């Protein structure tokens, strides 16, 4: 009686399509520019070590 | 006579893959690419 | 009669190696790399 | 009655092909990306 | 993180 969908044994299977996946292909905008905005790391950690440069900065003139 | 996983009552629920849009995300089409950083310019617009 | 790894009951599951485009992956072709670093012009652009 | 794909012995062997194999030829832009932005390393030790 | 263009700043001359 209480009747369902049955997955016997186990391999690749699909059941519940479209919606989603449609989704997916379509935008995620938020987390794809998320995750895009997210990407900067390098060019954050190129600046954090780029900062070396402050070399000639070190001839402090505190008189 | 059954195995697996049988739900009932109310609502939504899922249990599978239904990896269709996701899959052709992975198999992204490279013209699809292309126009995304050729379009750029109008973001690079409002930046300026 | 058997030996080895028997699974059942629901979803997904893996067991072997199957690493097909993963070996095409390591015997990159030369031709493709090379249009790699040709087309970084592009993302220079993105920087200057 | 059990049944499932069964693996006897050992030496080099595939099954469950294609999909994950097929998506690294694609692109594994993610981590492909993040190793190659971590490899700046090298001109940061430079830099240090 | 642009804020590291700051290193030209550290020639404190604090006399």
């Amino acid at each position: 009686e209480s009747t369902g969908n049955a997955k016997a044994e186990a391999e690749s299977r699909a059941e519940a399509a479209r919606i989603e996946g449609e989704g997916s292909v379509l935008q995620a905008k938020l987390k794809a520019q998320a995750l895009a905005i997210e990407t900067e790391a390098e060019l954050e950690r190129v600046k954090k070590v780029r900062e070396m440069e402050l070399i000639y900065a070190r001839a402090q003139l505190e008189l």
